Formats: structure tokens, sequence, C-alpha cells
């Protein structure tokens, strides 16, 4: 109910706790990594954006010319727009309410697609895991039962990438590893170009660099 702000690379990002997925903490890993391995990209998209701590920080550090944001939760889309307006970022940001890419403008393609998705397949996750989040966080924040959100995403993302565009997801060692996603990446016509464990103090997390296969 109450709106807070947290500075994400100069952007005052508006959020509510129950929409917070950790992007203002371990999502901070994104700026140094993207700045070393990609430099500034013209068109960046943050999937599963929520309040877009990650996106706004990439924008705020001048790692993208345009930043676009999309999430399935309409409350997330609206809090994200609020942040656009309160930071005067209207000319450089677009927010889309969509389940993965189902209702994202059909023309839209990106050079880099980042994202802090629901991290855990609650079907197979350890009991101790699921219970820690069932009592703390809305199910939309953490739960990808049978990895189905991931599967729709990877199946759709091929046609959403500009020539030479890549995907760079931030995942959780506790709930997955690269091999878990390899079959759905290969099926979709993509490949794992790299796995980069995040450095301390976010080494619970790793980046997955995916891109269309040869
Ligand atoms: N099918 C789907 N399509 C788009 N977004 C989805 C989705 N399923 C879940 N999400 C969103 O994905 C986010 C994962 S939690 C991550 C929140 C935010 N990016 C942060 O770093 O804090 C949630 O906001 C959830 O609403």
């Amino acid at each position: 109910m109450t709106m807070h702000t947290v500075d994400c690379e100069g952007v005052d990002v508006r959020y509510a706790d129950h929409l917070d997925g950790g992007g203002s903490d371990f999502g901070r890993a994104y700026v140094p990594f993207v700045a070393s391995r990609f430099g500034k990209v013209p068109r960046l998209l943050e999937w599963c954006c929520g309040p877009a701590f990650i996106g706004f920080s990439l924008l705020g550090a001048d790692l993208c010319e345009r930043l676009e944001l999309c999430d399935v939760n309409e409350e997330a889309v609206n809090v994200a727009r609020a942040t656009v307006a309160a930071n005067g970022l209207g000319d450089r940001v677009s927010v889309f309410h969509s389940d993965c890419f189902d209702t994202v403008p059909a023309d839209r393609k990106w050079d880099l697609i980042v994202g802090n998705p629901p991290h855990m397949n609650v079907t197979t996750a350890p009991a101790e895991h699921v219970e820690v989040f069932r009592r703390i966080k809305p199910e939309l924040v953490y739960a990808d039962k049978d990895w189905e959100i991931h599967r729709r995403f990877y199946d759709q993302v091929g046609d959403r990438l500009t020539p030479g565009g890549s995907v760079l997801l931030q995942e959780c060692w506790a709930a997955s590893d690269p091999e878990v996603f390899r079959p759905m990446i290969t099926a979709a016509g993509l490949e794992i170009a790299g796995t980069f464990p995040c450095e301390p103090p976010h080494d619970l997390f790793y980046f997955l660099w995916v891109r269309p296969a040869a």
C-alpha cells in the first residue's frame, strides 16, 4: 500500500515490498557485468521487470539508449510507470503489461534482454525452500511451476532479438543451474553462450548468456 523509493543508479525507483524480488540488491550485479561484456546497447528490455530496479539501474548508468520494461502483474506495470514519470524518463522508457511476449507490440525487438524471473520450480524445489517463500512473498514473485514461464519465454524470445541480440538472465544456484534450462534453450533454437557466476556478495546468483544458435 505504501510506496517507497530506492536509488538505482540515480533513478529513484518506486516499489512496494510485496513487489520486491531482490533487483535492488543482487540485481546490482547487472551494471558492472553489462558494462564490461556488452557496453552500451541501443535497446534493452527487462523481462519480469516488477519495479525494474535492474532496468532503471542499467539506464541510470547509461548502459542503454532506450529501456523497455514488461511484467504480467498490472500493479508492477503501474509502479514502474510512476517511476518513469517521477524521474522524467518518459522519452526513453516504455512499460508493457504482458504475459511474456503475448501482448508486447509485435514489432518490438531488442539488442539485450535481461531479467530476474521467478526463480524456483516449486514442484521440485526442496520443501525447506518453498516454505521459506510461501510465507514471505506473493507466489507471482518466486514461483515458476514446472519452469513453464521460462519455457514460454525461451520459445518466444528468438523473434524478439535484434540481429546480434542476446538474453542475459540472472538465476539462483539454489533453484536451478544451466543444465536445467539447456533442453528448452536448444529446442527453441538458442544456445548457452556463457555461464557467469555472480561475484560476492551475490554469489547465490548466476548470469545466463543465451543467444540464437548457429
Ligand atoms: N508470465 C510472466 N510474464 C511476465 N512477467 C512475469 C510472468 N510471471 C511472473 N512475472 C513477474 O516476474 C517477476 C519476478 S520477481 C522479480 C521482480 C523484479 N524484477 C525485481 O528484481 O525485484 C515478478 O514481478 C512477476 O510479477
